[PDB]
């Protein structure tokens, strides 16, 4: 049965090889309006669970290159460094324009992101969501 | 039921809005060892069936680039072939899996191009997609046995 789990795996593989930082997530929207995680490496089970209806949102990256200058709650934070997680990097996923969901990059150290890592970076948010447009849209259609 | 045709239009997709060139295709080793269309946009089936064969490698591989065709290194019948689809520029970017190339996509372009060093980036990291997608997929289908 359809696996755009193993589309979502690869882009955490690619995201490793083209970006070179220590974790990363995919969320998608629910039916509710909230980010839910659909694929982690390797932040922790304890991580997700703190965090897994809390973040979003004309769709654009955003980047904390260290979360201490980083205006977020303190509940919310000390997820964060008790993660282990000093920088973070938020790249939406959209069909049509809609924001459908992002992925995240996530560094131990602070980071400051090149234009090349954000290149690559939007490169990887886009075939990701081109793969969920096709995979969702005729998987919708193999039907009627 | 890999209805993974789908990641290849994906990632055709994603070669047309990352890289701006004029055509694309992805090409994949077949059992013969022979290099194999498995989708493309807007290639001719002329082309494809003519251009089948030449795997510009053979254990450690990396992006080569054509500028001009009629510069490049080509047989008289191959250069014909390009030629005569109409392509002027192209680039070669191995898809690789766990250390081995299986494959090949390609930007084509109707006029000379120089390779800008952010689309090669750009380029790569499709390549490397492609190849986790793949790995991936085919893993998935495999192990139910």
């Amino acid at each position: 049965s359809n696996a755009i789990e193993e589309v979502y795996e690869a882009t955490l593989d690619a995201i490793q090889g083209a970006l070179n930082c220590d974790r990363a997530s995919i969320l998608l929207f629910d039916e509710a309006g909230t980010m839910r995680f659909v694929a982690a490496r390797g932040l922790s089970e304890h991580y997700q669970r703190a965090v897994d209806g809390h973040s979003p949102w004309e769709p654009e990256p955003i980047f904390v290159e260290n979360v201490d200058d980083a205006e977020f709650s303190r509940e919310l934070k000390e997820s964060i460094v008790g993660e282990g997680i000093a920088a973070l990097g938020f790249f939406p996923l959209v069909t049509e324009g809609r924001l459908i969901g992002k992925f995240m990059t996530y560094y131990d150290r602070p980071h400051r992101f090149a234009d090349s890592e954000i290149g690559m970076a939007l490169t990887i948010a886009r075939q990701l969501g081109f793969s969920i447009q096709r995979m969702r849209a005729e998987y919708a259609r193999r039907q009627a």
